[PDB]
């Protein structure tokens, strides 16, 4: 029932801070978005941009996905994120990531009709 376009808004989309919000950011946001349910997501990326601007790098400029696929696209602004990801220490169910702010030019793949984002593959 969740599509993948919904998954990706889960997992990846936090339009209410400009910036992470605290060293915390990660523990807390990974938790609530139920990325520490049966395991801990080991690296994931939020992006702190609106929805619209998002789903319009479905648009932008066509680059090859890690896995070989043709889908993805490169943003040609930069955007404003953070990157979580594991601590050495961290131990399930209590999982722990270290948080980085930055501004990146994203890399997404986009699938359906409508063409939206349905994975974050990186950001240079
Ligand atoms: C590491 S890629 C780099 S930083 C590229 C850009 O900023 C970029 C690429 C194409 C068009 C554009 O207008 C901007
Ligand atoms: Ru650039």
């Amino acid at each position: 029932k969740e599509t993948a376009a919904a998954k990706f808004e889960r997992q990846h989309m936090d339009s209410s801070t400009s910036a992470a919000s605290s060293s915390n950011y990660c523990n807390q946001m990974m938790k609530s978005r139920n990325l520490t349910k049966d395991r801990c997501k080991p690296v994931n990326t939020f992006v702190h941009e609106s929805l619209a601007d998002v789903q319009a790098v479905c648009s932008q400029k066509n680059v090859a996905c890690k896995n070989g696929q043709t889908n993805c696209y490169q943003s040609y602004s930069t955007m404003s994120i953070t990157d979580c990801r594991e601590t050495g220490s961290s131990k399930y169910p209590n999982c722990a990531y270290k948080t980085t702010q930055a501004n990146k030019h994203i890399i997404v793949a986009c699938e359906g009709n409508p063409y939206v984002p349905v994975h974050f593959d990186a950001s240079v």
